[PDB]
């Protein structure tokens, strides 16, 4: 009438804290088996984490409004990466419209230019770093760039990249993060450290606005947004969405690319390479956005298994406001429910033989894939990462063959926030095609 199991925990202090740490697919893989329940609640810090981890009932985690689920007070973290009242440090139906406003971006209006503008941007790190027909690559760090590369060129105005580049646009995103740390989620210099790289970017922004003026791209749109009750977003409102448009795409993208890329140049994985080139290679140069998008589906499913496999975005968490029931158990409101799609992608009635890599496996219970959240909150960044990946991936794989030093494709280092492959295993090999 009430609650779903508890789990086993030796000593309280610590809770689940280094069993989830070492291997937290493991560790759920383990406590679902063993309490005999995809639904279940583990317990950190004597704080009580209850997981959505049947497939089933996804439903009931990601179709309540935030009121009952709230995301807000887990992701408080954020906040000074993305300002003090932006995304979920701002009030829900505000958000809304900044979600919407940042929705309106990535449109499907604007991204007629991208096509064509991320594909040359691949281009040009490629004759410019990998130069030789004899190959290195630690293409986790390669398509961490490429990937940030072609995105300010996609987002980014002519005026803005020259003052801001992109290759060091990443020094002020990856000193924003390192701000945020492990062990957060359930419990300063950097606060400065960090404060300070976004008050930086704030005014190299504030300060091209006025060139903008006495005188278009994400920015331009930004500004040009106004709320409900007919106010436009502050200075460091609309700097921090930037920031946070770019955050979301930066590191998911670049695993996700990267994850991709391994599959499909491993020897284990080949009949798909050539299936991929079966399909990209009557296509030319010359990318049209209709290739992508009309006539890259098998690509399209390759990227999709490899975030299948392994999710970047391993927990998703809201504060249990109201209380709800999932299945034949029911959440206390006090408690953090999570859902998550490292552990809902393992369950086997819905991906038979998780580990394995098949683009063209079909999810068996409808609604397993998560990779891009569900419900109330779907991903906003999902096709538009869908094309930059599409388009890098038919570029590179275009002129190319790639070898994995490796005699199999990297682990998961579950070590991070946003969990991609191994960094020190992902070397590649890359010689020319033609
Ligand atoms: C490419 C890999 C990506 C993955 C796997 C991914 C995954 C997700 C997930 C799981 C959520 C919501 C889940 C939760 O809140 O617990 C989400 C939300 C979001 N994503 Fe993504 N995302 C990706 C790329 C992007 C990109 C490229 C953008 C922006 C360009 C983006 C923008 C967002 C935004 C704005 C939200 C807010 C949704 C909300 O909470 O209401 N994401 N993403
Ligand atoms: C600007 C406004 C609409 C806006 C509001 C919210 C977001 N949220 C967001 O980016 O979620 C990322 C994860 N993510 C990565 C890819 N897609 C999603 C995230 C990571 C870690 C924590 Cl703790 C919380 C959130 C983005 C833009």
């Amino acid at each position: 009438k009430k609650t779903p199991p508890v789990y086993p925990v030796t000593v309280p202090f610590l809770g689940h804290i280094v069993q989830f740490g070492k291997n937290p697919l493991e560790f759920m893989q383990r406590c679902k088996r063993d309490l005999k329940s995809g639904v279940f609640t583990i317990s950190i810090g004597g704080q009580r984490v209850t997981i959505v981890g049947d497939p089933h009932e996804h439903s009931r985690f990601f179709s309540p409004r935030n009121e009952i689920l709230s995301p807000r007070e887990v992701y408080t973290i954020m906040t000074p990466v993305f300002g003090e009242g932006v995304a979920y440090a701002a009030p829900y139906p505000r958000m809304r419209e900044q979600l919407n406003f940042l929705a309106e971006e990535l449109t499907i209006a604007k991204f007629q230019n991208f096509v064509p503008a991320i594909q040359h941007e691949v281009r040009k790190f490629m004759a410019e770093n990998w130069k030789e027909d004899e190959g290195v690559i630690n293409l986790l760090e390669d398509c961490g760039a490429m990937i940030i590369n072609t995105a300010c060129q996609c987002l980014f105005g002519e005026d803005l990249r020259k003052r801001l580049n992109a290759r060091h646009f990443a020094q002020l995103l990856s000193k924003m993060e390192s701000s945020l740390i492990p062990a957060a989620v359930f419990m300063l210099p950097q606060s400065a450290r960090c404060r300070e790289a976004r008050a930086e970017l704030q005014k190299i922004l504030g300060e091209i606005i006025v060139a903008r003026e006495k005188e278009s791209d994400l920015l331009g749109g930004l500004l040009k947004a106004v709320y409900r009750d007919g106010t436009r977003m502050s200075l460091h409102e609309v700097c921090g969405m930037i920031v946070a448009a770019m955050f979301a795409g930066q590191h998911t993208s670049t695993i996700t690319t990267s994850w991709s890329m391994l599959h499909l140049m491993h020897p284990k994985n080949k009949k798909w390479l050539d299936k991929l080139h079966k399909e990209i290679d009557e296509f030319p140069a010359q990318l049209n956005y209709d290739n992508v998008m009309d006539e890259m589906p098998f690509a399209e499913r390759c990227v999709r298994e490899s975030i299948r496999r392994d999710p970047p975005l391993l927990m998703v968490m809201r504060m249990v406001k109201a209380e709800v029931k999932v299945g034949s158990y029911v959440v206390p409101k006090g408690d953090i429910i999570a859902c998550s799609p490292l552990l809902s992608h393992h369950d086997e009635e819905a991906f038979p033989n998780p580990r394995l890599w098949d683009p063209e496996r079909d999810e068996k219970v409808d609604g397993a894939f998560i990779g891009f959240g569900a419900g109330v909150h779907k991903c906003i960044g999902q096709k538009f990462a869908l094309l930059q990946v599409k388009t890098i991936l038919a570029t590179a794989f275009r002129e190319y063959d790639f070898q994995l030093l490796r005699d199999e494709v990297p682990d998961p280092d579950y070590h991070t926030m946003v969990v991609g492959p191994t960094l020190n295993q992902c070397l590649v090999k890359y010689t020319r095609k033609k």
